[PDB]
């Protein structure tokens, strides 16, 4: 327990919109962030001093600490450095690069320890319901810091691009490649995957084309996962195509995936975004900005996966998990069943 | 509060299966269930109307309901000294819940007038109408169960065990109860969509889909549920030269029975998806009825999630709507969600 931790841990978060992490395109990114990321970072390792000592004394937890650790220390201390320091801030940019390489493996690694707990361990329905909510906002977590050091990086190290944001995402086009991206993996894999059936309703602008204010790599990540499991599931219930609708309404972009590839029980369901992490952490990038990502299932028949995005960026904005009174709460915490 | 009353909410609901609520038409042993776990069920609820805010619980009508929530208490427990042999006492006894669901005929449309009188966002009463009605859900069922099974008047459906259809045609449910809205939609509008219905047995291919159900409750289920989709389609699409259909598929699963209804109008934001499923939270006004009441979503999702199943919304805002009902196709499964009064309702308000 570090003293730097227990510091910055008692900050809370500040979510950022889209449209202010627009605004990025140093000196002031670079005082927000020095502050900002050691607050995230020490909120989820109080979280994680929270969890079950055996999963805790776990290498993979061990190691994520660590790196977690380290890179809080390496960002505090450029608090003792000027935002007018042109080499600081140059600096800090190299670091926020070795902080993501530091964290590159964080989710599989993490997800090690997890599996490696709950196959060796017997896990309460509690803490396993704490469980997933940890890693609901672990990884929500390391999507924010993410999200955060690599528009700094790429703004003051694609150039249409603001940072990791398209101000005019074309969402159709995303979606497009995301299905792409699959299919290539599903022919490797089954040598034959399904075809697309793709519509799209401007209903903010009818006839025009759909764009928002996104990051295209979260929403690909997103519609990657969810194809994948359209494609695998429609490839072995059976090819018949994967209807897509894209609509952009007055203050939500949504998009409907649907297969045909026999269901799975309502009852089963939630077992999808439970930690397998595909699913979940797709989840987690459509509500980082304020989305969700719903699933709902006709077993027998096929699936329905649908993306919801805030429209707006002023909207769009960080959903951020906080280490205070109540998420403490929820970790000890009407109807016969 | 009664002693009787007291007593009897110290007792928690004890929920049946829909196979359970089957085999009492396989007398004297529904007798003695319903005699003890009525008063129970209404003794719950009672203890929960108390909780309410006190401009709430004075209005005319939900004292109203209270007064007859006592009263049909009081007569059920009056049998609670009577043989199940007592055939005069069995026979009385149906008199009784004859008496005691007339007494309830007007529980709803009363409640809801007392909602009215005391007016979405009260948290506290979204949760105790969801336990109110579902527990009103519970007991005019198992009543009716006795009623329509024991009787000598009141025989129900031929083809029905009570309420219950073990075979109920879920396609022909669909079919009436999109008649039914569609009558009044033309009523309303004088232009209804219409039905585009496909049916997938994947538990049985190409085979008609039937599952022990209560068909009542599903006809409710989906007559409000087409209601709202033909309304939304019909007025979003009312400057287009034709009506899109209300696309239906029913999907017989091996645990789910799953009906899905989709429509193309307009659809609702995701921020206001949850408002939709509260009392009183309707885009019409309240009338003095295609819309305007808002109880359509939160009653039907009541029907679905009261044996085991569920409701669930989701619309692509600019397009339309996808409304899913989920049934358990096993009648064993298909067990009554009971609200309980406790100590985690009491800590919940
Ligand atoms: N299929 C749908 N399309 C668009 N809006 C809907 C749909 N279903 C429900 N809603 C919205 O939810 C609200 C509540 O509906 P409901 O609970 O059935 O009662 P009411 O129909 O009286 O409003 C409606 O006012 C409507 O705006
Ligand atoms: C868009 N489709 C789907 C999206 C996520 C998960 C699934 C889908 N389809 C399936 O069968 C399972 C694997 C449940
Ligand atoms: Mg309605």
């Amino acid at each position: 327990v570090p003293r730097e931790v227990e510091h910055f841990s008692r900050y809370s978060p500040s979510p950022l919109s889209m449209k202010q992490l627009l605004d990025f395109g140093e000196r002031t990114s670079f005082a927000f962030l020095r502050q900002e990321l050691p607050v995230r970072l020490a909120n989820i390792l109080k979280e994680i001093d929270i969890l079950p000592t055996q999963l805790v004394n776990t290498s993979s937890v061990q190691l994520v600490k660590s790196w977690y650790i380290q890179s809080l220390m390496d960002l505090v201390e450029f608090h003792e450095k000027s935002p007018d320091d042109q080499k600081a801030l140059s600096d800090f940019v190299d670091t926020l690069i070795k902080v993501r390489n530091r964290h590159h493996n964080v989710v599989p690694t993490m997800a090690q320890g997890i599996i490696e707990y709950k196959d060796a361990c017997t896990v309460d329905p509690v803490t396993n319901q704490n469980l997933q909510y940890f890693l609901d906002r672990f990884y929500m977590n390391r999507i924010s810091t993410r999200m955060l050091m690599n528009q700094h990086i790429l703004i003051f190290s694609n150039p249409s691009h603001i940072g990791s944001i398209d101000p005019n995402c074309d969402v159709v086009a995303v979606v497009q490649d995301a299905f792409e991206c699959s299919r290539m993996l599903c022919d490797q894999y089954y040598l034959s995957s399904p075809e697309l059936k793709l519509t799209q309703v401007n209903g903010k602008f009818p006839d025009q084309p759909i764009h928002i204010v996104y990051v295209p790599s979260h929403l690909h990540h997103m519609l990657f996962e969810l194809f994948k499991n359209a494609m695998r599931a429609t490839v072995e219930h059976q090819l018949t195509p994967i209807e897509v609708i894209v609509v952009l309404g007055k203050e939500d972009l949504t998009i409907k995936i649907s297969d045909r590839g026999g269901g799975v029980p309502l009852r089963i369901i939630d077992r999808l975004f439970s930690y397998g992490y595909g699913l979940p952490i797709s989840r987690l990038y459509a509500k980082y900005f304020q989305g969700d990502l719903n699933l709902y299932s006709l077993s027998g028949y096929g699936t329905d996966a649908i993306i919801y995005l805030k429209a707006l960026s002023s909207e769009s904005i960080e959903k951020l998990p906080v280490f205070n009174k109540s998420a403490f709460k929820h970790y000890q915490m009407d109807w016969c069943i």
